[PDB]
């Protein structure tokens, strides 16, 4: 199997299917519950352990220590879980759909999510209008997840599997445009990384109100790892 190919398996294998789709709870229109608070809190916590699966599906990232599977996963969670979701999504018809392939409108998230939710459904029109192909999609997902952080106990690997990652991204561009490279194109698709830190930081912030507010605290996992990610 090649790299591109395991990469492709990971992403399909861990995402809902066009075919399975879940319309039971839409609403286009729907008419501050702690049920709102408590969905939102169940739809981060089934997405940490599908996203966990995609990561061991990852060649490679079983290898690494568990320190740093668990740091690299952790550090990398809130922003595949909101690339995942924009490249899955249908900004358009304002169509979020979770990795359990619940559909649910952008105007039903807004109770969980507040404005998060808009950040995202932008940053889905944003990346949906690029163009990724789910070769390219499955390649960009492991680099949001497979790169440098503080504290590795294995970084030249890490290292050496984001550099596999990115070549098979630059064989793939170059192929799918006939032989002739795109750089620039190369670029615009590494420089949508850094976005997801602000998309990270604003769902971070939600957490941080939710706790605040205490309504419904979060539960026990996303708490840990809230308050564990905190500078202070
Ligand atoms: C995503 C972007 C962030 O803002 C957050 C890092 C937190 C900033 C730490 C200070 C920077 C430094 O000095 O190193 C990232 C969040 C990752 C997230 O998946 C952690 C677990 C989510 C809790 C539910
Ligand atoms: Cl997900
Ligand atoms: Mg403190």
């Amino acid at each position: 199997v090649s790299l591109i190919s395991a990469l492709v398996r990971a992403h399909v294998d861990s995402n809902p299917a066009m075919t399975s789709l879940d319309y039971s709870r839409f609403q286009a229109n729907p008419d501050d519950d702690t049920q709102h608070i408590q969905q939102f809190y169940d739809l981060l916590t089934g997405s940490m352990e599908i996203i966990r699966g995609w990561a061991e599906k990852i060649p490679g990232f079983a290898d690494l220590p568990k320190a740093d599977q668990d740091l690299l996963f952790e550090s990398a969670f809130l922003e595949l879980f909101v690339l995942r979701l924009a490249y899955r999504s249908n900004p358009v018809e304002g169509k979020l759909i979770f990795c359990n392939g619940v559909v649910l409108h952008r105007l039903q998230c807004v109770r969980g999510f507040g404005e998060w939710i808009d950040s995202i459904v932008e940053f889905s029109s944003n990346l949906q209008n690029m163009n990724i192909d789910i070769s390219a999609f499955s390649c960009i997902a492991a680099l949001a997840m497979v790169t440098e952080r503080h504290g590795l106990k294995e970084p030249k690997r890490v290292e050496e599997l984001q550099n596999k990652i990115v070549n098979c991204l630059k064989d793939h561009v170059t192929f799918n445009n006939g032989g002739l490279n795109r750089p620039n194109y190369l670029s615009k698709l590494l420089g949508k990384l850094p976005e997801l830190r602000t998309l990270c930081t604003q769902g971070l912030q939600r957490i941080f109100y939710l706790k605040l507010e205490d309504l419904v605290p979060p539960p026990a996992i996303i708490d840990k790892l809230f308050l564990d990610t905190l500078p202070f």
